């Protein structure tokens, strides 16, 4: 779409609008069922049969081990904290009531994919993947009361037994729970399928299925029971209750004064950096912005990962002085260099004695930063420079604005400065001002 | 057992307790070992021509962890108080295993005692005691069913399908260690099978209860153990699996929740912060405390915690205190002053820790009737019993729902002692002394 | 080589120096390829087998409709910068998007595997065919559309089985894995790789013989599927700083130890990590995990870097130098704690805490008092702090221990201002002229 960058020299910081949220907001918790058989001149043959076999009864011995263990997995340090797979983990406890996986059992008996409502009420989408129950009493229980000439039987065996294997293996080193969820959880048809019987909007269904492998890295696989011949796990799929609404990523970089005695020099920092979307009414912010996933012009976030904040935290952006949100900001002497690679451009802060450039891949040198913090567009920038770092910039095709100003650092008295505030904002550090004076 | 919790309104933290202990003081070294082939026709089918591509199988397989056997094993290195954590390396007594096995002669010296059967207990030159396994005989297979057919043919499938099956675990092996710089972790079942880790448990030189622990929860031995590729030579490669020993069993532990104490007032530039920083994992050992501050570091199945030591802090059990007399004069205990007036809220064991500051909604929820509690604005908890969900924002937690009782301790916020006109915000990590001290400063001044 | 450590008594540091730098200045990007083709009970299994091929083809189409995505930001390691590592290889991948460029490549893999090939965007990338399906499918699998000759069914099934294994590594890594697996790029591969690579013999020697470090600093990205070919690229890294000296620099809390916890300030140099000289400068790696020590060889990425000068190096020597301002935390962090070394053991023992150096067969060898003190490896092979135990390092070097005063005793408790997350010996200096003016 139209992406669009704002640098705003007073702070040292830069907008990169026109993005499109899909959030994670909730969670749908299906069970996928995995049927399994309860079982018991010596050739080669019969010999790999019982070696294929012995593997299904280690993975179900193995999963019986796990089934052992009930289920258990700038600004971040605001966040709260909340367990990811809480909402699967209740339905695998109810999974462990009597009669509870007979109705599962029961209710897959004539298809594949069904609708089973619980005893607590929640009601979920259950899956029957793969019927091993079917193919040991049909194919391999007679030929064992030993003897067979068909190697078919072998190959298929072991292809039919691969799956099992392999989804034991996922658990097994993941302590029960798995995220992505690989296609041997879950492949793509059966989860396009899931998507498409999904109570959700037919944006949502959209969105999902174009948008398959994101779905997969936010989803989680929860090893749930093995009882009465049945594998069951639990795949907690996201849902996007927020699409479409305004985002924008803010990118912020150390502001410091360009002094001679560089003990004499003071630094200021917008702290707010991060990823946010618009919200009913309110403003998603999701300050490790490493969190989120982007897609093209779409930015795919998870809501336990944010904060929820005022509207007004925008005018930060155009007035950070406004008296109506107080801006966030941090007093730590960082007078380093380095350089923050948006989505249109660089900001390159360059303090003392550094050597930070913009470069073109044939022309050569076409920006060269001095001390204080700048920003350049990737219009005809290929790479930057700082020290002896190389910054590679975003080759996609935008409209940066520059948005002269002087820089806000310049409005404070280092004398009285306050230096090393972890996390304070404009009146903090007025307030701390105030009082430093009338000490005077 | 029986967990509980109790929700300190005075200080907006919670403690849940009743879990047990298991943390990892020692470390098992055992060495794996599988025996390999030394190998060097035209005239082919096609039952030859899978052997020969399965055969080249063995042959990069056996090149790579020679080539990655070349580099002596690497760990990175260092040098919310993780901070202040230790810096050790994890695999340094598996190491020590990798480089005996380096010296003359003792490589051979495992080749011998693994002649007769699997599982052998071999004394090493430095007098470490390890239990040696012999997991995949390839050689046997090898120069019995593979050599005598090598101009050359057979018509057999049944050695080219069983010969798939034998030679897939070292080369699954091999994968594991060339994505890992030959260190992996969790050990994998192609590393170790779940069969062969209960008989090296049961032959393991430790109590029965530490035994029947390790047994029935294997797969957290798993994952706290450690995989080192160790050497390649004389027809033998063998790594080595670094095994957790729990040398603290049946301890109490306790985890420490806590979530930010704001005033409530009207104008947000009159507001002031304050919340503990000492959350956590807690756990009685030795006389004194282990204090787990990354609480990520620990596992906990059903009321018992696995924790590894090397990822602890060392404090009095006096720090238990904070926890009932935040003011007490034994412990300093630790808060910290940012002004961190946003909502948020902090899933505990058995409720919701819910700080609700602002503008900001915040309701819990049940399972299909709806909202059935309105947070106002303070530090607040709910019991998981009869809640399903916590909506703070935009933003829906999923409760727990174990089963155990909570116990809300009501009490005076103590954010509401202090003045904000002199209190010190922005302190990254104080303590009630340092701050009582910042204020009688700015008192004085006065 | 010859690793040496120094001890600071006066600041509770140490260097550890004597390693050899190689830093990852640059990227090559190669195009891997894989020519695809497009289409009883012994069949059964060739139609099972054949729809694995169709769905992972169905699946990389899937992945390719996303363009590859990074997860971008926004003890110093928030001063770091914020870029793409992957921004590179993603160059190629937009140039593969563009019609005719699949042909050129598919041109010139025609008679053989391994090609030199110039892209439209002026980059000579070196081109690789590992494996042909085309061919397979197109002269066993066609003809047969029912065939009872069970070789071609495992010999499907061994052709096969890469394709749907590079397939699962970029379902569950969105597009871009790392390390790069045998699965992305062969052992062999990669060191014909590296021999065909337009770099120095010095380079091809250190890539080759630390192959399985170059894995775990490249990428393997997926690009495209076109015109019958499976194609991504994999970004491998280019040494541009080798043996330029490196040192370690370990710090632990430094501690005032009176009878009184509470009278007690606490100091802690925050500028631990790796250091390497690199072009008149010094890189700066303050979180030395992402730095990988084979031998005394040190394996960095400069994106993880910080450009210092080179005076940063005094602050060992002389913490109050006037040429550059050391960097300190004041949090009072009265915790014991120990810090393995590369010669040695830091130890900060504070309070009641019991902390100790032993011996495997002697035992106790050294009881650390209250305050930050040192042991060399030398016959030690433990230390215990607290409940915690620490294994040292046994390799060879020889360790000096610098006596000093601890500099927390130039300090006076009453206006030593505690809790300062990141400041430095000026900031301190300032802000104790400030609080001795208001007295
Ligand atoms: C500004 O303050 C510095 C630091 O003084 C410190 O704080 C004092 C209260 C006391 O605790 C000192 O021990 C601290 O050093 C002054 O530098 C000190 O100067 C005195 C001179 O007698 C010397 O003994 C100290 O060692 C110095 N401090 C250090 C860290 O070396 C400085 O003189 C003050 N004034 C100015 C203009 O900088």
């Amino acid at each position: 779409q139209n992406i669009t960058e704002e640098f705003y020299q007073s702070t040292c910081s830069a907008v990169s609008k026109g993005y499109l949220s899909a959030l994670r907001t909730g969670w749908y918790t299906s069970v996928i069922t995995i049927e399994l058989s309860n079982i018991k001149g010596t050739d080669a043959k019969v010999k790999l049969i019982k070696q294929e076999l012995d593997k299904y009864k280690n993975a179900v011995t193995e999963l019986q081990l796990l089934m052992q263990s009930t289920p258990a997995t700038f600004l971040g340090f605001l966040l709260g904290v909340g367990s990811a797979i809480a909402s699967g983990v209740a339905v695998c406890k109810v999974l462990h009531l009597e009669g509870e996986v007979n109705k599962i059992k029961s209710a897959l008996l004539s298809t594949n994919k069904a609708v089973v409502s619980l005893s607590n009420g929640v009601s979920v989408l259950t899956f029957k993947v793969l019927d091993l129950k079917n193919y040991i009493d049909k194919q391999l229980l007679p030929i064992l009361n030993c003897s067979i000439s068909n190697i078919e039987t072998v190959i298929e065996f072991q292809q039919k037994n691969n799956r099992l294997l392999e989804i034991t293996r996922e658990f097994s080193v993941n302590a029960g729970v798995t995220t992505p969820v690989s296609t041997y959880m879950l492949t793509n048809s059966e989860l396009l399928s899931l998507i498409n019987d999904m109570p959700i909007t037919n944006d949502q269904k959209k969105l999902m299925s174009n948008n398959v492998q994101i779905v997969r890295q936010q989803s989680y696989s929860i090893m749930c029971i093995i009882k009465e011949e049945v594998l069951a796990y639990v795949v907690q799929l996201p849902l996007y209750g927020v699409i479409d609404t305004p985002c924008w990523k803010l990118h912020t970089s150390p502001l410091c004064t360009t002094n001679t005695k560089e003990g004499s020099n003071i630094c200021l920092t917008r702290t707010d950096r991060g990823w946010y979307c618009d919200n009913a009414g309110s403003v998603s912010f999701f300050p490790q912005a490493e969190t989120c996933k982007v897609q093209s012009n779409r930015v795919f976030c998870d809501t336990m990962n944010s904060l929820t904040l005022p509207s007004e935290v925008n005018l930060c952006n155009v007035d950070i002085f406004n008296p109506k949100y107080d801006c966030r900001i941090m007093t730590l002497k960082t007078d380093v260099s380095s350089s923050v690679i948006t989505s249109l451009g660089a900001i390159v802060s360059c303090y003392g004695k550094t050597k930070c450039t913009a470069s073109n891949k044939n022309r050569g040198i076409i920006k060269t930063f001095s001390n204080g913090c700048d920003y350049v567009s990737n219009k005809g920038v290929d790479t930057v420079s700082v020290g002896n770092t190389l910054y590679y910039v975003n080759k996609q095709e935008g409209k940066s604005l520059y948005v002269k100003g002087e820089p806000i650092i310049n409005f404070y008295d280092p004398l009285v400065f306050p230096s090393d505030e972890f996390d304070a904002s404009i009146s903090q550090v007025n307030e701390k001002i105030n009082q430093s004076l009338a000490f005077i």
